[PDB]
């Protein structure tokens, strides 16, 4: 029914750190996660390019992917929670790359209508892992698309921030090959961003 939305950075940090302490990640799992924060766009890129098939990857990358997948057996959220992600125009498709944004920096309204027609009330499968934050952090202030994921209690989700190679993102990671349903899409008050609300469902990878 209701999803916890953190409104205070220290509260979010406190809750996240308490979750992390309980996971009991293996040494190999922690290594795989640290590496993921340094090289996510590459890993996620290869997963998208190959539709989740890792057979042709280098041996070290197969091992890293298997360790990440396995880590989510220890990383579940204990409550209904709201997660946040910032994205650039290519997230909506090649066609939006050079058309979503006006010269002035606002969302083009015709491009917006094409995006809702394409995505609103539809399912979407993501082959890569999904990096998110416990809040709408300053790092995505400049990003034209904000997604809010409703993640249900018991779902695979881990607070990896304490071992991230990068600071200040309140980072919660979700499994690869996950499906979410886009419930709503609207413009922000100042018209510079698309706010998407989505309900997270399952992943097809359960090692």
């Amino acid at each position: 029914n209701t999803y916890q939305e953190f409104t205070n950075i220290d509260q979010a940090k406190a809750w996240g750190n308490a979750q992390y302490k309980k996971y009991g990640l293996s040494k190999s799992e922690k290594e795989a996660i640290v590496s993921y924060t340094k090289s996510a766009s590459e890993i996620n890129g290869k997963l998208r390019q190959n539709k989740g098939v890792i057979n042709g990857f280098p041996s070290n990358l197969i091992k890293q992917v298997e360790l990440l997948d396995k880590s989510f057996n220890k990383m579940k959220t204990p409550e209904n929670i709201m997660l946040f992600r910032g994205d650039d125009p290519a997230y909506l498709g090649t066609e939006f790359q050079n058309t979503l944004l006006n010269s002035n920096g606002t969302i083009n309204k015709t491009a917006f209508e094409k995006a809702k027609a394409k995505f609103l009330n539809k399912d979407r499968l993501e082959y890569g892992y999904i990096s998110t934050s416990l809040m709408n952090v300053s790092a995505f202030a400049g990003r034209p698309i904000i997604t809010k994921f409703k993640v249900a209690k018991g779902s695979k989700a881990g607070y990896i921030d304490p071992i991230s190679a990068f600071a200040g993102q309140l980072e919660m990671l979700l499994p690869r090959h996950s499906t979410y349903h886009i419930d709503d899409m609207r413009l922000s008050s100042d018209g510079k961003q698309i706010i998407i609300t989505a309900t997270m469902m399952g992943t097809a990878i359960n090692p």
